[PDB]
């Protein structure tokens, strides 16, 4: 019942209890492990056990349970689903649940962070024209000329499922793809379909390879509207090299703003399914995962020849050198431009120290090792050598299937 | 059932049936993943089901499943078993099994090596001298001058878990590490514990950075028994940079035969916990790991320091450069030396080929990935964007508990 983790570096061994307050499933069992997998309306009776497992978490962290306060909200809440079929939170309720789908986040690695979140409650949104205020409200407020501050803008609850607000975006800034008649892919490969279904909805295209995607808006379950965000609102950055002349003429950018715009915000049994959430980049996202994979913008044969490795014997490590080089790039550029970025060592210095505190606070901290660890230099940072315990804490951001596989036009 | 396994990079999606024959537990449940922790006497009632799923196994594989062959030999091992508790494996079932605990070995990024074993039978020996000839024996043939050939020795199985054979060493060639009274440690630390048991054995310890440690050997449950290797069998390389000429000079070595000498193999239910089996290096063992993990050699800093990188912030990525640059040494000295090494962009891509060559032909190939995936470069290695399936298969290799704990000394 009570869990052990070892770091194998230090020796220091943790124990986890919070696991035990675990809701949700894994997706193993114990004949198979699904750790490396990607991806492993309530009911009256569903609801009021959520509503009060939420409330009693809530009205402990500041030290009022078993008070009149607590009982009288319970009772409250209990009257409101017996005669509405849902209920409303609090704006401090929907505070501390943000707040605390973040700190469960498993696979993030910026939880040191998470009680420092600005919450935007939009749940007097009504239309997709106030999604898109909205929307570019968090944008700039979270910009804030480069110095970032993370945020998440909450738009209303799920009702009856045929309501649903949604934003189409799998993030609120995020580069088109086309697939040309070359064969090739001109943009981000990975937004193919996506920019498929806005040009499909209207949207005239640049055809160019960093054009940002427009906000296609649900609100109330209508039919999706386009939006374009200001483009003085969209920071972006042109990538250099600190000592090669030459990086500067690939003619690549980034943006400054990661926003997750396409995940589900569950609160004390109710669903917020448009709710973007932001903060700043780790520099490996862009320069390993988003330049390098080979879906995506694939440029390390470019560099590579640029820097004139050696590329006929895998052996010569020239892949692994032009690796090291695009994300010395891309940290530099952010650095010079004066928007914040992180290392992949600082990072994940700061999630150990995280973790620590979690321990020693809370009972644990539950985290996915597959995704904590970087995407290159892994064992060289402090979390290859951390056990972690993966599981699934209420509140929660939950993946959703994508909603034009879903939307009935 | 089936379960789907996708690559994200290439959108190849595959599908495991092999989990429906998984028995054993992996430390998972519906509620918690365990998949990043390292670690999580028989009845004859127990061995008799264990005994008839192996060698209903074996004769599938020989296309002899039901035939009089297979139906004498369940006989033959069921009244071994009622009359002396246990059985003996024929040759045969023992190529056959501990080619399949390889096989099966969820966290080894080569198996495509798997059928290509070379398999000593040492269930003839009786003492740790007879042991110590077995493993010389073992590294002449494996290192073969450089062109390594993986290999296992398989000593006398478990009896009443009080007369076995173990190997006290972690690897049959490792090197020693000495803590210092100032708190520093001179070789490798991984290896100070079992450096300090060979010392009180009656070691006479060089106190070098590249000391080979002794063989610790016991036979039979007996106490453990102190052998020099022959430093003419130890094949050593030299590490040096193709470009950077002041590599050498940080005196830095290692040897070629990994050997991995302290994991059980599990056949039919018995236990064989004296097995020592080797292949070749992948670089990043080494270079990754061996040299640049803070609690082993621990180079980075003086490598860095050696390239002039820029090293008063991370940012700089130092790290990662003099990393890039030791892993090139490895590869570079090793070929150089015509010593058998593999690249972590060659394994791992030849791991996925094996990986969907298992699906197609056997219906699954177990996997653990925070293992498989190399500890530099992750995503740039095909196995980055593999989702895979952790699941225990018999026959296996197995951990236990290190001997020194469980001993009982003799005197
Ligand atoms: C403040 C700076 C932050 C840093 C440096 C950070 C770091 C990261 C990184 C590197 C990832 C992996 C993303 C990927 O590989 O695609 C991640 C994932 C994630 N983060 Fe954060 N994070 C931050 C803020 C936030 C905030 C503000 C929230 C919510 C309020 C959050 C929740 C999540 C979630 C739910 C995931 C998983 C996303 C997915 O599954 O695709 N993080 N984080
Ligand atoms: C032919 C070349 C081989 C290569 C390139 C290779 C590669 C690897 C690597 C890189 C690891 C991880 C080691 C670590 O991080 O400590 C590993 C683990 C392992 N390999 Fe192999 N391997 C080979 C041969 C073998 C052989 C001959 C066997 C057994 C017959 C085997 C069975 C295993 C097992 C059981 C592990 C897990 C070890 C542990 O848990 O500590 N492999 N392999
Ligand atoms: C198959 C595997 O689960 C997949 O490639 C994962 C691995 N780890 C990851 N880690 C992070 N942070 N982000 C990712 O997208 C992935 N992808
Ligand atoms: C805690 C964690 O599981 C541990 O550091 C693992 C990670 N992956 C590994 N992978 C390999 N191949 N070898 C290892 O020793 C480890 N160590
Ligand atoms: C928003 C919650 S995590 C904080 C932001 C972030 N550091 N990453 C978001 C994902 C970005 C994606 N990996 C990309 O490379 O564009
Ligand atoms: C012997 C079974 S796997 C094949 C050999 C091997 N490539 N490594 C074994 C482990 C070596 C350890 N990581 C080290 O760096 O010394
Ligand atoms: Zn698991």
């Amino acid at each position: 019942r009570f869990l052990k983790v070892k770091n194998w570096e230090t020796d220091v061994v943790l124990t986890d209890t919070l696991h035990l307050k675990s809701t949700l499933e894994t997706g193993c069992t114990e004949h198979i492990c699904m750790g490396s997998i990607m991806l492993p309306v309530r009911t009256k009776d569903q609801l009021f056990p959520l509503a009060k497992e939420f409330l009693d978490q809530y009205y402990s962290s500041i030290k009022r349970f078993g008070s009149k306060a607590h009982m009288d909200r319970l009772e409250e809440v209990n009257k409101e689903i017996e005669s509405t079929s849902t209920y409303q939170l609090k704006d401090t309720e929907l505070i501390y649940g943000a707040k605390h789908a973040w700190r469960n986040a498993s696979r993030c690695v910026g939880r040191i962070q998470w009680s420092k979140l600005q919450v935007f409650d939009a749940r007097d949104c009504t239309t997709a024209h106030g999604m898109f205020n909205y929307i570019c409200n968090h944008v700039k407020y979270a910009t804030n000329k480069g110095n970032l501050r993370s945020a998440i803008t909450i738009f209303p609850q799920r009702t009856d499922g045929k309501h649903d607000f949604r934003v189409w975006n799998s993030q609120l800034i995020r580069y088109a793809g086309y697939k040309q008649p070359d064969g090739s892919t001109l943009g981000d490969p990975a937004n193919v379909q996506f920019t498929e279904i806005c040009i499909q909805q209207g949207w005239k295209a640049p055809r160019g390879r960093f054009d940002v995607l427009p906000l296609l808006l649900q609100a109330n379950g209508n039919d999706p509207e386009l939006f374009q965000i200001p483009p003085e609102l969209v920071l972006e950055v042109p990538i250099r090299h600190p000592k090669f002349d030459w990086f500067k003429d690939l003619g690549l950018k980034w943006y400054g703003l990661p926003a997750v715009s396409n995940m589900l915000l569950e609160i004390g049994g109710l669903e917020f399914s448009a709710c973007p959430f932001s903060g700043w980049y780790m520099g490996t996202e862009i320069g390993v995962r988003d330049y390098c994979d080979n879906s995506r913008y694939n440029i390390l044969e470019e560099v590579a020849k640029k820097m004139d490795l050696d590329m006929r014997k895998t052996s010569s490590l020239w892949k692994d050198q032009a690796l090291v080089e695009i994300n010395i790039a891309v940290l530099y550029s952010f650095q010079s431009d004066k928007v914040t970025i992180v290392d992949h060592h600082s990072a994940t210095e700061s999630f150990i120290k995280h973790m620590e505190n979690e321990y020693r606070c809370r009972g644990g901290c539950p985290a996915d090792w597959v995704w904590i660890v970087p995407p290159m230099s892994g064992s060289i940072t402090p979390v290859f050598h951390q056990e972690m315990l993966n599981y699934r804490l209420t509140p929660s951001f939950e993946y959703q299937p994508d909603p034009w596989n879903t939307h009935v036009w």
